[PDB]
């Protein structure tokens, strides 16, 4: 029981840390990451499996103090994407608070502001570590995993893009500003004689895309052709050893390399391709295959669609004079993490 926690401190005087903020519970596995108290083992596996899943309006999809999806209470800062409980306020803040809550205009959440007291509800000091230390610890098969950057240090996301110009899309997601003539992502096509020092030289990057070409035969060569080179400059662009910030990168596949090629790509990319489809009235539209670092990509991943429903979806899409035009609304999200890391602007 949740409301069972007031009592429980108030009362007998019982140090939070040893009962699960979340739930309630008296069980606590271990200390919760944002927030003063404790959570049970129960409660932590959810926390893991929700820790950079965003909603396409651009906000983090669950709770911040518990992971209900639901009783949400939006941030009023513009670089938060946090939201909270009803049930979460009022069982930890007091009663009656998620109603004065809602009821405001502009309101800030306790992990924008500094404040540590606010009811029972405390914010963990020096946090964005402390979660990292978390999922590093608490994750059963960890991954690579940049702790989160504070708003007032966040920069602009340096991008160079291969084959394809992901502009547009990093463009309206407010990652790239748009009054701006410096421009901080360089597209590239023909990479063919590229070098080291060229890609050194392009200014220093912090997220390297890629993409094969779809199904529109652009040029003779071969879709491996893409994955190789991309795989080539990436190394090239990648920081200089001693280089602690965040350095991401993705492939694209938009399901044109057959299986061999498929496999090699993943054992160059090392990790298997999380496949994410267009699903609409419950049958597949659209794929894409995609290898990347960005935190979260595989929990975004389909086990659902089979091979051969896609050998499919791929046979039926070459037959026909379709533009094909590339798969954006696809990937485009994939990208929303990053904004805990950069530097945000639509305004
Ligand atoms: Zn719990
Ligand atoms: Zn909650
Ligand atoms: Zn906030």
């Amino acid at each position: 029981g949740r409301d069972l926690i007031a009592y429980e401190v108030k009362a007998n005087q019982r140090n939070i840390e040893d009962i699960c903020i979340c739930c309630g519970s008296l069980q606590v596995h271990t200390q919760h990451p944002l927030f003063e108290g404790g959570i049970c083992a129960p409660c932590k596996d959810k926390f893991l499996d929700a820790l950079f899943l965003y909603d396409d309006d651009g906000y983090q999809s669950y709770c911040s103090i518990c992971c209900s999806g639901e009783t949400l209470l939006i941030c009023g800062n513009p670089d938060c994407t946090r939201c909270y409980c009803f049930e979460c306020v009022d069982s930890l803040v007091g009663p009656g608070t998620s109603g004065k809550v809602h009821a405001m205009s502009n309101w800030v959440c306790y992990l924008c502001l500094p404040s540590s007291r606010s009811g029972l509800l405390q914010r963990r000091r020096k946090w964005r570590s402390q979660l990292k230390a978390f999922y590093d610890r608490e994750s059963e098969n960890p991954l690579e995993m940049f702790e989160t950057v504070p708003v007032w240090r966040r920069q602009p996301v340096r991008v160079l893009s291969l084959f394809e110009d992901i502009k547009k899309e990093l463009t309206s997601l407010g990652f790239l500003e748009s009054g701006s003539d410096p421009g901080q992502l360089k597209h590239v096509v023909d990479v063919t004689d590229t070098v080291r020092k060229d890609v050194e030289e392009w200014g220093p990057f912090d997220l390297v895309y890629g993409a094969t070409p779809p199904l529109g035969h652009t040029c003779d060569r071969p879709p491996s052709w893409y994955l190789f080179q991309f795989h080539r400059l990436l190394q090239y662009a990648r920081p200089k050893p001693g280089s602690p910030g965040p350095f991401f990168w993705m492939f694209v596949d938009n399901l044109v390399l057959n299986k061999e090629d498929l496999d090699v790509a993943s054992r160059f990319l090392e990790m298997e391709p999380v496949t994410i489809p267009d699903v609409h009235g419950g049958s597949l539209q659209n794929a894409v295959r995609v290898w990347s670092n960005i935190p979260a990509i595989r929990s975004r991943h389909w086990a659902l669609v089979s091979e051969e429903e896609l050998s499919l979806l791929a046979q039926n899409k070459q037959s026909s004079k379709l533009a094909a035009k590339w798969p954006t609304k696809l990937v485009k999200n994939c990208f929303l993490p990053l904004r805990e890391y950069f530097k945000y602007f639509s305004t």
